[PDB]
């Protein structure tokens, strides 16, 4: 259970990060 | 590069706890 | 869509934060 | 008071994250 | 810096567990 | 176990931060 | 303590946003 | 905008966190 949590907080980081680099891209 | 190595870092985050689910399983 | 997504990351955090909180009352 | 204080920081970021996407309507 | 910085607060996140840890023992 | 892995993981980003920044210099 | 971590924190972040203003200034 | 607001937001959390650590010292 907390690394499965811990998997969805790092996928939202992932995802708002992966936004970003396009924003810059 | 903020973002891209916040990407980076992120994604392994991610890849590193779904191991841990996987395993602990 | 990225304030949604922010929303959904709190709530969730903050959902665990108050797990926790109860366990410690 | 650790976790309380975590949870208050978690619902507070999920209150501003909320109007901001009441605004962005 | 920002390397610098990150080493920072993963000592301080390494330090905070160390003493629930402690606690816990 | 919780708290010894939260602390053992904090330590791992702590020492992959340390190896960018000197990588960086 | 906690108070002292999070000012840091939060000037760290305050720092980073004002290099962001400055060079879109 | 976006970068001054964070900056602004940021320093209002840091004054907030000296604030907490005077009165809790
Ligand atoms: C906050 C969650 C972030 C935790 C990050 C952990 C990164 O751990 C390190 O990450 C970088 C990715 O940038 C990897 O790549 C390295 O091989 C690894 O040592
Ligand atoms: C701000 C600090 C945040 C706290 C810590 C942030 C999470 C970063 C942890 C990810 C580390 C990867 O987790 C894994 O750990 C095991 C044992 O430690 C290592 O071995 C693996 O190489 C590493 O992939
Ligand atoms: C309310 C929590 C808010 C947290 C906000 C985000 C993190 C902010 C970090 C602020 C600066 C932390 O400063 C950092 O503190 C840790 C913990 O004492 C110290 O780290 C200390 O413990 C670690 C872990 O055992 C050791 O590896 C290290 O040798 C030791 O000095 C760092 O040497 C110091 O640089
Ligand atoms: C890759 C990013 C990872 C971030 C991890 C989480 C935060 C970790 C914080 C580590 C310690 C930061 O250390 C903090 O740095 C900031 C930024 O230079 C300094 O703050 C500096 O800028 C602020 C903002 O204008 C001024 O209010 C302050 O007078 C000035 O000294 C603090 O005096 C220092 O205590
Ligand atoms: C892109 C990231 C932006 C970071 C913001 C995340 C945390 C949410 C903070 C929103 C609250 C702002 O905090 C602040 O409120 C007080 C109330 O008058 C104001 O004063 C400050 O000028 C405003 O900046």
């Amino acid at each position: 259970a907390x690394a499965e949590a811990a998997e969805k907080a790092a996928k939202y980081a992932a995802e708002a990060a992966e936004k970003a680099a396009k924003a810059x891209a």
